[PDB]
């Protein structure tokens, strides 16, 4: 009987004003709050008028979020509700156009002891979903402990990265952040608060991990901790080609116990990058190579509560500088604290902000591709599409460190069994600075995607963005397993049947049919 027409701001405001009256949660409907909640890292505009929510909700308790989700799901025309972490998304993933954005930071009333509780005996930290990874790090280090898996950039929320995967140079060893969670407190789209883990409501736990915010809002994540090292020996090695870079990265990320190899188990972190556009020396070698150079980045942790000593580090660096195929005379080694290494990108952000180059559009593209096609991709993209800004990252990870039961999508089919253990990530992290940059960079991104589809390179987007369910099903979830899309829909029907959660992800726009 009720109309399917989208609930108006009038109906939404009446429901949420009721919530502001019956809970300690606060509501803002003013243009300043809604303009901020309409944008993300993808744009630098004051407001994205199309993405503007009807209101911003400032929860005091996870129960306020539960009341909001229940109120929307049970109403005549359910309204969109989206959690916002730091809005580091670039394609509107945290927007709730004509709906309600949940300011997750409000739960911390962002660093707060109550939201970052360390259990020394249990070797875990109970972190609020809104908490930043930098604050999780400092809270753990105060007890000589550390999370095992990171993102390169630490000013991201626990709930935000866990809804994607959370990748960095440690993922080859300990898996992404989603592989390093003991339990979660989740507020489902239906408005229930469920504590879940591999032992209880595993279906919700696995759905939420890499789940693009489709099943519920993470209000707490219990993160396991390892003994913390004190320092890190940090290497940056130049390479003249993709072949030796990738071959060496694979040697470094090899599983020491199972596969082995001379360079296995030496590095605690392995990344790489492409430079398309001591400065005069690098520029001279660039012309000789053909305009494109590569970097291998590594780190060996030592000291503190680690088993690796400063003497062990010298021995490992000696092995790596002898065995690696980097360009001789282009090896850069630095010694930093463990915290300085993990928080390294902060110096980059500070520098960019100071030059007015941070608050600019970010037409980013992140991909996962099989090891078998990395050289074909390098030839067509790094030596083609992207041939002359921002960094271009390239590095391998180990599939075995990822749990296939979660929502996360890798470039493998579940039914193909144990194929290639190694896959690559490519991060095209450019900033639109000059006039015409945005249109040019967005077209180059679309061109990378069209080039892969045409060359038959299986390509999976990390932080995916598709407009149709046909693309989500056949291009994204489908090549990952015959039951992946059916599993995603089954979980959606169970946890968010009205499809109100994170509609900015563009998977669902309307309640699921019978
Ligand atoms: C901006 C940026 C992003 C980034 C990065 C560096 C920068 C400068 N480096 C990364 C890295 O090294 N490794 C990696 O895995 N990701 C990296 N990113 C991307 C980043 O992970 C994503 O942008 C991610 O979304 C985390 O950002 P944030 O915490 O800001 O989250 P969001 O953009 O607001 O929301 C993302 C989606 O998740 C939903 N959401 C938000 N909070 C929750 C909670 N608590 N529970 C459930 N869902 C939640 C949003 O609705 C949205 O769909």
């Amino acid at each position: 009987t009720p109309s399917t027409l989208a609930a108006s701001s009038a109906i939404i405001h009446d429901i949420i004003r009721g919530l502001a009256d019956t809970t300690a949660a606060r509501v803002r409907t003013d243009a300043e709050a809604t303009a901020r909640a309409s944008t993300d890292f993808g744009t630098n505009a004051t407001a994205d008028d199309a993405a503007r929510p009807a209101a911003v909700f400032y929860p005091s308790c996870a129960a306020d979020i539960a009341a909001l989700l229940r109120a929307s799901s049970a109403s005549a025309s359910p309204f969109p509700v989206s959690a916002r972490g730091r809005g580091h998304s670039t394609r509107g993933q945290a927007t709730a156009p004509g709906g309600v954005v949940v300011d997750m930071a409000s739960l911390a009333v962002t660093s707060a002891s109550a939201r970052l509780a360390v259990s020394v005996d249990g070797r875990y930290i109970d972190a609020g979903g809104e908490q930043l990874w930098v604050d999780v790090l400092h809270a753990a280090l105060a007890h000589g402990l550390t999370p095992r898996s990171w993102t390169d950039y630490l000013r991201l929320t626990v709930g935000g990265t866990l809804s994607n995967a959370g990748i960095s140079g440690q993922a080859f060893r300990h898996g992404p952040q989603i592989s390093n969670v003991l339990e979660l407190d989740v507020v489902t789209g239906t408005g229930d608060m469920v504590t879940c883990s591999k032992e209880k409501d595993a279906d919700l736990f696995d759905a939420v991990l890499g789940g693009l915010g489709q099943f519920g809002i993470i209000t707490r994540a219990r993160i396991p901790l390892a003994p913390a090292p004190a320092r890190a020996r940090w290497l940056r090695l130049l390479y003249t080609g993709a072949a030796d870079l990738t071959a060496d990265q694979e040697r470094l990320i090899a599983d020491d116990e199972r596969r082995g190899g001379a360079l296995a188990g030496l590095m605690d972190y392995v990344e790489g990058s492409v430079v398309t556009d001591d400065a005069a020396r690098i520029a001279a070698l660039a012309e000789e190579a053909g305009g494109v150079l590569y970097f291998l980045e590594g780190a060996v942790y030592y000291g503190g509560a680690s088993d690796t000593t400063a003497a062990d580090v010298d021995k490992r660096v000696d092995v790596m500088l002898r065995e690696l195929r980097y360009a001789r005379g282009f090896a850069y080694v630095q010694d930093v604290s463990y915290e300085q290494f993990l928080d390294r990108v902060s110096a980059g952000e500070r520098r960019l902000r100071g030059e007015g180059l941070w608050d600019v559009p970010h037409p980013w593209l992140n991909l996962f591709l099989p090891r078998s096609r990395i050289l074909d991709f390098a030839a067509g993209v790094f030596h083609g599409v992207l041939l002359p800004g921002g960094p271009v990252l390239v590095y391998p990870m180990n599939r075995g460190k990822w749990d296939g039961a979660t929502s996360a999508v890798l470039p493998y089919d579940d039914g193909d069994g144990d194929g290639d253990e190694v896959f690559y990530t490519v991060g095209i992290l450019r900033s639109a600075v000059a006039d015409g940059d945005l249109r040019r960079m967005e077209e180059q991104n679309a061109e990378v995607a069209r080039f892969c589809e045409a060359a038959g390179i299986p390509c999976t987007q990390y932080l995916p963005s598709y407009a149709t369910q046909a693309d989500w099903a056949a291009r994204h979830f489908g090549p990952a397993g015959s039951g992946r899309w059916d599993t995603f829909l089954r979980r959606k029907r169970k946890y968010d049947p009205m499809a109100i959660l994170s509609r900015g992800q563009r998977i669902f726009s309307s309640p699921l049919l019978a």
